[PDB]
């Protein structure tokens, strides 16, 4: 049983396969968790998601490895047996972004913000094949987004990195701040060593009001929370400016 330094810990309803844990969130949601063991320190949990989409499979964001995120793969394969349509990352960083190789050993077409597919080679990341590009409001352009199902992606504004961004579950109440949001009882933005201190609380708040009916908030480092995710993040982040 593993027991992270940083993020939840295994909780009623979590299946641990592998050295991964999931748990369902929705009849056709899970939350997919995966450890990096930091010398000295102990693991780091990291959170993304697996949506059901009929047919097809949808991931959001890598493991932090390759051979994790593989883990991932055999787990879809294994309990829902339908394949993987295409893949979105929500930065470039390595608990996002560190198994795209093994998306694309899969045949899996992969999406991100063009900014994290620029910023990927100087974050020692593989971008991924198609660059999500927004609007001015955030809203991702859908001829970037083709055929991407429940899916809705927005971006946010610069937080947690400039090139942060975000997704929402369209048809449940769910929506995936990744690293910009923080649970409600959280002492900490996390590694602001990316971050846009002057913007944080800003993008937090736009990411709430995005997605303003989501009551179930998924993130990077804690179990899925309420609303109070967001606005907590974006009162710790208005002590930044
Ligand atoms: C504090 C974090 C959980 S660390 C992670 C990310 N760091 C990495 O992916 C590199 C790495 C490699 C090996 C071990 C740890 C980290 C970052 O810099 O934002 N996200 C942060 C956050 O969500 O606040
Ligand atoms: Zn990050
Ligand atoms: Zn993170
Ligand atoms: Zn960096």
């Amino acid at each position: 049983e593993i027991r992270p330094t940083i993020g939840q810990q295994m909780e009623t309803g979590d299946q641990r396969f592998g050295d991964l844990v999931f748990r369902q969130l929705a009849p056709n949601v899970w939350q997919h968790t995966s450890y990096l063991d930091m010398p000295g320190f102990g693991a780091v949990a990291s959170n993304g998601l697996i949506v059901r989409d009929g047919g097809r499979v949808l991931v959001v964001d890598t493991a932090w490895t390759d051979d994790q995120t593989a883990q991932i793969l055999n787990w879809i394969k294994q309990e829902i047996n339908l394949p993987v349509a295409l893949a979105v990352v929500t930065h470039a960083h390595q608990d996002k972004m560190g198994g795209m190789d093994a998306l694309h050993a899969a045949g899996i077409a992969t999406y991100a913000n063009a900014l994290s597919n620029q910023l990927a080679p100087q974050e020692g990341m593989v971008a991924a094949q198609h660059s999500l590009t927004f609007a001015a409001n955030g809203w991702v352009e859908p001829a970037t987004a083709p055929n991407f199902g429940p899916l809705k992606v927005f971006y946010p504004g610069p937080g947690h990195t400039s090139d942060n961004i975000t997704v929402g579950i369209d048809g449940t109440d769910i929506a995936f701040g990744g690293c910009l949001i923080k649970d409600s009882k959280a002492k900490s933005l996390g590694n602001l060593g990316d971050a846009d201190t002057e913007h944080y609380a800003a993008s937090a708040r736009a990411f709430g009001a995005a997605f303003p009916k989501a009551s179930m908030i998924v993130m990077s480092h804690s179990a899925p929370d309420s609303r109070a995710a967001i606005t907590h993040t974006a009162r710790m982040a208005d002590k930044l400016r």
